[PDB]
RNA sequence: AUGUCUAGAGUCUGAUAGAGGAAGUUAGAAUUUCUGGUGUAAGGGUGGAAUCUGUUGAUAUCAGAAAGAAUACCGGAGGCG
């Protein structure tokens, strides 16, 4: 039983899956969720309801850490990143900025190549 | 074969644009690996799956260190050779 007010949530949303990460103000992981692990598998793991579910529970998760207040980190093109900071703000849990951490490279680490060669 | 001229072509003077070339320095983002924290059962991937990765602590997240390669935005019905 632990009080700590502060928080952050961090939201991976790529093509194939959503990971959200609940933790301090410092970083330090609190606790986590994924589509995965919310029992979809397929094409389920991407799409916008399976994001929400997933925020949500991850919330649902910590609701006794004594937190009301969180910074949002957003990163990946996945379709419903709306949807999951949509389902943090409909926990009630107040939020107090909306953030990106996408890695948007100055041309380094040639990427993989094309599909259908 | 020997002269003459300046409009062709050059030299000199002045102005000016440019990823032109070579050599020597420097930079940050991102990625990967390694080390140290938080934390748990998935991660990853496809039309759909599996191989693979992960309970020897993954992915995610924070801090530090190292190396390599390439230079987003400017940046195009541009510029130079």
């Amino acid at each position: 039983k632990r009080n700590i007010g502060e928080g952050n949530v961090y939201i991976q949303a790529t093509f194939n899956n959503t990971i959200v990460t609940v933790s301090d103000i410092k970083g330090n992981a609190l606790a986590w969720a994924s589509a995965g692990g919310m029992g979809f598998k397929g094409a389920k793991k991407s799409t916008p309801y399976a994001a929400q579910i997933t925020a949500e529970s991850a919330l649902n998760k910590v609701r006794d850490f004594g937190i009301n207040y969180v910074h949002v980190y957003i990163k990946g093109p996945g379709i419903g990143r709306e949807s999951a900071i949509r389902a943090i703000g409909s926990i009630g849990m107040t939020v107090k900025s909306i953030s990106d951490i996408t890695p948007i490279p100055h041309n380094g680490c040639r990427p993989k190549k094309t599909r259908r060669v």
